[PDB]
């Protein structure tokens, strides 16, 4: 819902300072980005700042959760800054900082055309507007200091703009609290409401759902807002065990079962039943000895349970089978969580069978949406897609300027 919100194909930024939130927070191994999907999508608003002549971008963002304590040795967005200068073909200035006087006067009037990344936002309590202590307790935020903290990000720029569609669900003071006359939605902004919007309010038919992940009791929602929308639905991951323990009396060893979400699983079981939903769970299993990465591999079927002491890792050969069924119906897909522990090569085996499928669909005409180009939308969301499918109101969203 972007018709009546100011948006960036509008905002005349020739000669202009732009402050731009953006999600940044990637994911990272060992001070090293392992995926750079958010940095990429970031890129065309930025381009169109710099070639519609901005004095200067100023990016900012979260990664992690510092909780209000700076943390640069573990949580710095300055690898960051590297990977956009690649992409970007642009330097970037890089500040150790996000509010203050060194910042504010870096950002006062930089040279023509500069982009500036600032340091991880929630290194200052003032970000969430609460936090935690060394002693791990809760710590209050101060007024005063939030009014100081938004004040300070609101120098760094003539014209505001929120191209943070993953962090979208946040009212944080970096998401709402930013005090310009011009806040404007960017381009990723817009395409990633204009592809939910499409999915959710006309969707191909028949529409598949496909979500996974560990636990049920966080998901409920979720699941009964799809329920009412989709014509199909494949329930995978360690969530699985939950419903196949209830609906099935499987013995499921020691794979992870939601003790709370277990007992509403009747309860969505018919909702769907009574909206003609079709129900895919799975039939079959990598089962491990641990949770280890190196943990022994076994096999096993819902007729002959997973054995005691063992655990279900990823979905099996003919549970593979029955997702690629629903996927061949599939006009429509939208597409939540693994269907297995795909970080680990031994049980990532589903994920990417899975995947193939989705793409192979996509051949023929599907439209397949993925969360944070073989697909239609890799979106960055993740989490506030989940909000957005949950159908509740985004904060970052909502604090943009109207026309
Ligand atoms: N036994 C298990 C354990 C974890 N998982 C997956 O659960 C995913 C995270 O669980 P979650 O529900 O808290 O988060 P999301 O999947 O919604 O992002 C991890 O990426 C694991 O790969 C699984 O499918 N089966
Ligand atoms: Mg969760």
């Amino acid at each position: 819902s972007l018709s009546n919100k100011l948006t960036l194909d509008k905002l005349d930024v020739k000669g202009k300072r732009v402050v731009m939130r953006v999600d940044f927070n990637v994911p990272m191994k060992n001070n090293q980005i392992t995926n750079n999907q958010r940095i990429k999508a970031a890129v065309p608003s930025i381009k169109f700042c710099l070639d519609n002549g901005a004095k200067s971008v100023v990016l900012m963002s979260h990664l992690g959760r510092p909780d209000g304590v700076p943390m640069p040795d573990k949580y710095s967005l300055e690898p960051v800054a590297v990977e956009l200068k690649s992409l970007l073909g642009k330097d970037v200035l890089f500040l150790k900082d996000c509010v203050g006087p060194e910042v504010e006067k870096a950002c006062a009037n930089p040279a023509a055309g500069s982009v500036i990344l600032l340091e991880n936002l929630r290194f200052h309590v003032e970000e969430e507007g609460k936090g935690k202590d060394a002693s791990g307790n809760k710590v209050k935020a101060e007024p005063a200091k939030i009014e100081a903290f938004r004040a300070s990000l609101s120098k760094l720029g003539d014209v505001y703009v929120n191209d943070a569609f993953g962090t979208a669900h946040r009212a944080h003071s970096s998401m709402v609290g930013v005090n310009l006359p011009q806040k404007a939605g960017g381009f990723l902004m817009k395409k990633e409401l204009n592809y939910f919007a499409k999915a959710l309010e006309s969707p191909e038919r028949p529409f598949l759902a496909i979500l996974g992940g560990a636990k049920v009791a966080d998901k409920i929602q979720l699941i009964n807002n799809m329920l009412d929308k989709v014509n199909e639905m494949i329930i995978g991951g360690g969530m699985a065990f939950t419903f196949l323990k209830v609906l099935n009396n499987m013995e499921i060893g020691t794979s992870l079962f939601d003790e709370e979400g277990a007992k509403i699983v009747k309860d969505l079981m018919s909702k769907a039943e009574k909206n003609g939903v079709k129900i895919t769970l799975p039939v079959d299993f990598v089962t491990a000895d641990k949770f280890d990465e190196n943990a022994k591999t076994g096999q096993a079927t819902v007729a002959s349970g997973i054995p005691a002491g063992w655990m279900g890792l990823d979905c099996g050969p003919e549970s593979s089978k029955k997702y690629a069924e629903a996927v061949t119906r599939a006009k429509q897909i939208v597409w939540n969580g693994p269907v297995g522990v795909f970080e680990w090569e031994a049980f990532a085996r589903g994920t990417k069978a899975l995947m193939d499928e989705v793409v192979k669909a996509t051949s023929r005409g599907c439209i397949t949406i993925i969360g944070g180009d073989k697909v239609s939308h890799v979106s960055t969301g993740g989490g506030a897609s989940l909000e957005l499918l949950e159908g509740k109101v985004l904060p970052g969203v909502d604090a943009l300027s109207n026309i």
